[PDB]
């Protein structure tokens, strides 16, 4: 149980394939996803050549311990994959066809800049390290790359599952490593964000603007402070479903901006009361009437600017 | 330890059965459930046949390693099932009777459209991959499909546990695959939703409508904004027990609609105050009196429309 | 190894005992508890009999693999128990004495009808399946059923740990099965519920009733709506520590009833204000004075009725 | 691989030691803690004795399978410990020195009566069950009991790690059992409780007492009800970090008492308003002025009484 | 399989290296982080030396069981590492090159004094215990210490991964132990704390100060008490993402200080109302006008003092 010997001086090519059976638990905060799939492997080992006439059988079936199997690992996994060998078939020339079903929790960074209208490219990196006897290189058998039609990732649309056919061959700790990039392209189902977060957040904001049709300071204070507290609750709710990013997200920008609108509404409500107490309500009336137009107009234009900067 | 050889050119039929011992942890957000059950398998292995009058023994008990056993897997599981072989019995003609007790976490999508008045069909998909020597096909032994009377899934009523007797035979990565669909039909116990969520949510809404019998703007603002905040708390509580769906749920629709009622109540309370300040209370009185009838009437008709669209 | 042969045609009796070492994690929502205990087993295997004189030993120790051991399982467990064999002792007549220490997560339904003044009977169901060679039946050795004095279940009082001595013998998948019921009787420590939930909930309710000694509508609206919101917080807190039941719990009934008291207090506060504005305060005064007696009296009588229906 | 035979009729003494490497995850609610430590064992096995002059070797190293090792278990663990044998060394007289590194989740009850100014004694109970051949007894080698200087338990001060040198020898299921008590003494770091919970809780209470310098009923109702709601939030926050106890904790007592102060403040605010409406403000003034002194004085004396009863 | 014998009396030097593949799950509350890395080991075993000419190979590949391998452990791990041996290679002079890929959960204390503008030094302590045959000492092969360019720790910047080349040699239970300190220097990405916590917290505080431009006690009480409650929500949110420390954190200090500002604002609002009721508004006006300057000035200076003490 050592690697197959080279006929000339070539590296050993291990053909690979990943067929997705299940996709689940895309954790946005952890930037992980769980996968259940078939991993297929194929390589020539002439030491396993046989005559179907003598052995009786046209294809030989082996146990993983009985023969040499390339040590294939995943780069971006939390722990080593849970695998169960399904089959090891050896054909007369010594071509090995290896099939395993595995499950793994994959680390794959996510770009939240356009959240909740974002798309992602999840990666599964396959790797093999070369041995001293000989260099091992990975290849993609496109016939053995795919996904079950029923594969569903709750809250996401699965677009494609493809592999970058050219491996990344590089040196690591004085030995060659051959890395393959399997890419799962997904797009977020933003639907539910509209009736659950976006519209309720707009309703409470518009409710605070009713203070521009009221001269009652005590009612105005209650309108703007109460809706601000509801906005804080939405800010907290949203930030619990997201990791801390060194950049602004689209939702983060809108949520932050809405604070400025609450802050300026408090200034307006204060200025209005102050002028009324100072017996200059004609002035207060001019500021309040302007605010009725300015607040929705500046809100609309600021949102057009933000949508433009982000999309 | 190779598959039993075919007498002619027929596929090997593996008769299956699942007997549920325990059902627990139906997680709505994760769309998973845990199961503890018996898995029974039966097939003919002529290489294992024996004489009943010569041997004296009617049945022979083997260890799993001693004989060939079909590699049966579950499609929609998180990780491979935890299984412990209970018994292996061989009849004189070579009919093998295999029994294992297993536990598994099953991925099965849920339809939340009618939540909390929803019914579901949970699936357990049994699968076998054919070997080079011969094709393996699955069958259902209805005599060995069932569930323990004590099987309880907290918050659900278990209706039936049946199997679709015709397997889905298809090619996958150049080998035949035979898939069986075991269906667990359940209906949600909606009882607790009435005193815990539905009635409290209706009470706070009706409390906001007392503002239509009050001329006090400051009290009205307090009534409508305070009850709105309580409604936000219920919206958040409900959405934490549910996943994000690319469709509207019945509860989601009602919760969303109730925001419109709070928004229009704020408009009414604002309009009423504005007219009183403008010394036109006769008008304000006509709008407030109309609102006393309009709000409960439109609420009832909108709910009839929603119940009709969803049921 | 095969089961011990019958001298005549009797079933093989496996004597059992469970000695509790640790009880922990009684999860009310999951309706599970974790257990760490000794499982003792005893049966006669004539094939292992020996003469004490020519052996020089009064007892013989064996490794589990060396002899036949009955396949004993738990019915109501999440996963198969984690077990470590402690000792296997054989007496001259071939009486085997087996002892293992195990840990398991047990599914046992709970009756929340009288919560938090409830008592429960937790079950541990022991089971054995019969073989073709012979019928295996379970028995209880009462001398080997017990619990360590230090066994504590946080938030509960342990009353007794007994076994129903007569097994439930029945056919399951065309083999007889012998089931024993081990019962752990516990009663909930309701102490903490009094200063943490019951009294705070009564205080906020009594605070809302101070509105019956106030003519200030604005203050009344603030008193009743603010305490209602605090009651919603307690309702949410309580329902998070409990599963959803298809029946009313004692606490659920009280919590639900207190909403009616808040709803009727809002009606009273509204009616009082309406009459004052309509220049009929003498009337409003009669309703408010009646409410001062009616609300505590109806609250006391409704609680006596509820306590009667539930206890 | 049977136990060492007795020279006379003495029990086999197994000398033990536990050296703590890591302490983590002290879970107050679960009353558990995780430990990573060295477990050292020593006993005489004359069958393993050798001559040091003729062997030329001072010590012999054995693999665990090669020799007899006592079955040592922990009483108060969730599951059996995860252990890795480090070394087995035999001296010429046959004295065996066993060393393993283990990790375990330990169940150890906590006394919350003085929380957050509490100290605890965590226990690790070592146990051995006597075999039929001979009685096994445990002993403490104080030279092999200790802890790493870097051992830190977040939020706690580690005082000492000692063992009660005299084992508890007792009969359990017709065999002797030898139990040792390893004690880890810890004291809670109460620092953070002062700026995060104690002072904020006192500030909101003192804010409610500003109502004794106000004649505005509407403002008073807002002051006392709003701060009460903040107190409910702190009550909930505190009770989430603690298990339910069948006794009063120091914090629980203070939190409960503060409700009485809010309840009596509401009565005072109600009585004051009622008298003002009844045109007897001179009286109301006497009650309000008395309350300014009574509330802080009774609060101070009640806290002195509570601190005395608990410390 | 015993350790390599010493030529003279020298300790065996085991050269080590850690190459980080993945860094994830830095848990601030638990003070843990998960790591996936290569562990490389190298030592001279003369008994394994060979002639390249005679053998016909320049390298010899062994299985871990075939040769002696040093028992290397991590000090600060929850459980023993999950390791898979990748390669073992022997050079003609007996120089062994061992490579394993492992995953571990590491305990490493964090200094929260400057949070969220903090930097940390995570430690991975490698350790080896000497055997009776010989003393084993650890060394760092700097050529085999590193990290993959794609190594990302969500919410942190990775600065460096270095090893302290001189081991900490010490006696533990009368055997030499050799400890190496691998240091991962990280700095927190404080960006998101600015729009999510810092600015919202400043906005609500500045909103409370609008009470210094209002004579309305009832509106003032609403402004200061409502924003205080929002501050309590932020205090709770922040303290949930942090462990309890026996020292003040920078954020903790600011959060605590902001309570004093709310408390003094309530005193000012009370004093102002009291004087107005006592018919001395000229005085109240002088205190309120001073407060408009004093509150922002003292807030700015207190923050400069705090930033100075902490940075
Ligand atoms: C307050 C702000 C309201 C939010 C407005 C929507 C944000 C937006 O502008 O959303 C835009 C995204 C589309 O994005 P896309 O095609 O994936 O982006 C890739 C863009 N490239 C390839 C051009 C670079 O969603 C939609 O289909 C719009 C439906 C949202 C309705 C919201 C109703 C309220
Ligand atoms: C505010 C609105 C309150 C909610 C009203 C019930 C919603 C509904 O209409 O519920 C309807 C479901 C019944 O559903 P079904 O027969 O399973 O559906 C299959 C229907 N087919 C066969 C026609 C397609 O619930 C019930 O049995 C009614 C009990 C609800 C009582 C709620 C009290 C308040
Ligand atoms: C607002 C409502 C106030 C709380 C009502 C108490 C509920 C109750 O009455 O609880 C009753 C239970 C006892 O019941 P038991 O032994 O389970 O019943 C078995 C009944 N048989 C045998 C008749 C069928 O509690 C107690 O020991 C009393 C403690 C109550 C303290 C209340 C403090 C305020
Ligand atoms: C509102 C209530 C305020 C709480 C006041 C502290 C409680 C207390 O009284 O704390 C007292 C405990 C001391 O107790 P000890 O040494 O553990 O007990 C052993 C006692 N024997 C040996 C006598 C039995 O803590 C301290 O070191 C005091 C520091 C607390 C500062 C609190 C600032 C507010
Ligand atoms: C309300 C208070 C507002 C927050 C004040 C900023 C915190 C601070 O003063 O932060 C200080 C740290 C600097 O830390 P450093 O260089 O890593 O430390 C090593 C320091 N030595 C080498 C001198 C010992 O952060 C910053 O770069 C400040 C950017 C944050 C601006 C937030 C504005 C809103
Ligand atoms: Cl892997
Ligand atoms: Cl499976
Ligand atoms: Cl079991
Ligand atoms: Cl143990
Ligand atoms: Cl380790
Ligand atoms: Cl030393
Ligand atoms: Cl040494
Ligand atoms: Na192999
Ligand atoms: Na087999
Ligand atoms: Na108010
Ligand atoms: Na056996
Ligand atoms: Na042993
Ligand atoms: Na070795």
């Amino acid at each position: 149980v050592s690697p197959p010997p080279p006929i000339a001086d070539e590296p050993l090519t291990v053909n690979t394939g990943i067929y997705l059976i299940e996709c689940y638990s895309l954790d946005d905060k952890a930037e992980t996803f769980k996968v259940n799939a078939f991993l297929s492997l194929s390589w020539k080992d002439r030491r396993l050549a046989f005559d179907p006439v003598r052995s009786g059988v046209r294809v030989k079936t082996y146990e993983p311990e009985a023969i040499w199997i390339p040590e294939i690992r995943f780069v971006n996994v939390e722990n080593a994959r849970d695998a169960d060998v399904v089959d090891i078939s050896v054909s007369p020339d010594g071509t090995v066809q290896y099939l395993e079903r595995f499950s793994a929790r994959v680390l794959s960074p996510l770009d939240f800049r356009r959240y909740p209208f974002d798309s992602q490219t999840l990666h599964i990196y396959l790797i093999v390290r070369s041995v001293d006897t000989r260099n091992i290189v990975l290849a993609v058998d496109l016939e053995k790359v795919g996904k079950n039609d029923d594969v569903f990732l709750t809250g996401w649309d699965i677009e494609s599952f493809t592999a970058v056919v050219k491996p990344a061959n590089f040196a690591l700790e004085d030995r060659l490593e051959s890395k393959l990039d399997y890419q799962l392209r997904i797009s977020r189902q933003y639907f539910s964000y509209i009736p659950n977060i976006i519209l309720p957040m707009l309703f409470i904001l518009f409710i605070s603007w009713t203070a521009f049709w009221s001269t009652s300071y005590e009612a105005n204070v209650t309108l703007v402070v109460s809706t601000l507290i509801a906005h804080i609750a939405a800010n907290i709710l949203v930030e619990t479903n997201l990791p801390k990013t060194p950049y602004m997200t689209y939702t983060g920008a809108i949520i932050f901006m809405i604070y400025l609108f609450y802050f300026v509404a408090v200034i307006e409500v204060t200025v209005q009361h102050y002028l009324k107490v100072e017996s200059q309500p004609a002035r207060a009336a001019s500021i309040t009437r302007a605010s009725r137009i300015a607040f929705p107009v500046v809100f609309l234009l600021a949102n057009i600017i933000l949508a433009f900067l982000f999309f």
